[PDB]
C-alpha cells in the first residue's frame, strides 16, 4: 500500500487517489511575494487549555497524539474559519536532514519539519462527516527549525521509544499542546486537502509564520522511529513528508 519510497510514494498515489492531480491539493509553496493581507480576516482563536490527551500511536507513516473530541475542549476559531473546529490529533513530518522535512515551503525554503493540529467542524457532527466536506477541516501547520530545545516537545520525545514500529501505541494522557506554538499567530491561509492519502479536499490551512526550534537531539530522535512494523527489517522513519503540489489559481492570504 501508499508509503514515502520510491516505489510508494507521493508520485505513485494519483493510481488509487485521482484527486491527486485535484484543483485543491496540499501541501503548497507560500510565495510571500504574492500572498495578499486579508482584512476580511478575524482574529484567530486557539484555546487549547482544556485539551485531553488520551494517547500515542505510530501508524506506519508517523505518529499520532490523540485527542478526546467527544467534547468542545480543545478548540481553533476565527481567522479564515467560520464556526469552531475540534482538535483530534497532531502529527510531525521530518526529513532525513535538517535541510528537508517539511510539506508547505515558503519561498521555496523546506524547513527541517512540520507540525499538525488537525480539527474538525463540529456543527458535521463527527471527523468521518466533516473529510467529506470543503470546509470539514482545519489544520494548524508549524514550521520546525533545528536550533534549542522545545520544552514542550520532551514529553513526546521521550515516549517514541515506546511506539517504534508500526501499529504500537502508548498511553499519553495529560500533554499540553499549548506548549508547541510560536509565540506569534501571524499566519498564511488556503483552501487545500489532507497531505496524505485519501487526499481529500476538505480543508482550511493555517500555517504559522513564525518557527519553533527544536533541539538536533529532539530531531534525531524523530529519525529513530520505523516505518515497517515489530521483528521486521528496519526502515527508518524519515522523509514522510509530500512535496509542494501547483497552487492552480488559488490565493493565499495573509494575516498580517
Ligand atoms: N497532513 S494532514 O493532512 O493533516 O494529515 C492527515 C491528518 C489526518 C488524517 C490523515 C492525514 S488520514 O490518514 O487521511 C486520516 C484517516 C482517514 C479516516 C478514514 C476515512 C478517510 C478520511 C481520513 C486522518
Ligand atoms: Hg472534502
Ligand atoms: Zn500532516
Amino acid at each position: 500500500h501508499w508509503g514515502y519510497g520510491k516505489h510508494n510514494g507521493p508520485e505513485h498515489w494519483h493510481k488509487d487517489f485521482p484527486i491527486a492531480k485535484g484543483e485543491r491539493q496540499s501541501p503548497v509553496d507560500i510565495d510571500t511575494h504574492t500572498a495578499k493581507y486579508d482584512p476580511s480576516l478575524k482574529p484567530l482563536s486557539v484555546s487549547y487549555d482544556q485539551a485531553t490527551s488520551l494517547r500515542i500511536l505510530n501508524n506506519g507513516h508517523a505518529f499520532n497524539v490523540e485527542f478526546d473530541d467527544s467534547q468542545d475542549k480543545a478548540v481553533l476559531k476565527g481567522g479564515p474559519l467560520d464556526g469552531t473546529y475540534r482538535l483530534i490529533q497532531f502529527h510531525f513530518h521530518w526529513g532525513s536532514l535538517d535541510g528537508q522535512g517539511s510539506e508547505h515551503t515558503v519561498d521555496k525554503k523546506k524547513y527541517a519539519a512540520e507540525l499538525h493540529l488537525v480539527h474538525w467542524n463540529t456543527k458535521y457532527g463527527d471527523f468521518g462527516k466533516a473529510v467529506q466536506q470543503p470546509d470539514g477541516l482545519a489544520v494548524l501547520g508549524i514550521f520546525l527549525k533545528v536550533g534549542s530545545a522545545k520544552p514542550g516537545l520532551q514529553k513526546v520525545v521521550d515516549v517514541l521509544d515506546s511506539i517504534k514500529t508500526k501499529g504500537k501505541s502508548a498511553d499519553f494522557t495529560n500533554f499540553d499542546p499549548r506548549g508547541l506554538l510560536p509565540e506569534s499567530l501571524d499566519y498564511w491561509t488556503y483552501p487545500g486537502s489532507l497531505t496524505t492519502p485519501p487526499l481529500l479536499e476538505c480543508v482550511t490551512w493555517i500555517v504559522l509564520k513564525e518557527p519553533i526550534s527544536v533541539s538536533s537531539e529532539q530531531v534525531l530522535k524523530f529519525r529513530k522511529l520505523n516505518f515497517n512494523g515489530e521483528g521486521e527489517p528496519e526502515e527508518l522513519m524519515v522523509d514522510n513528508w509530500r512535496p509542494a503540489q501547483p497552487l492552480k489559481n488559488r490565493q493565499i492570504k495573509a494575516s498580517f
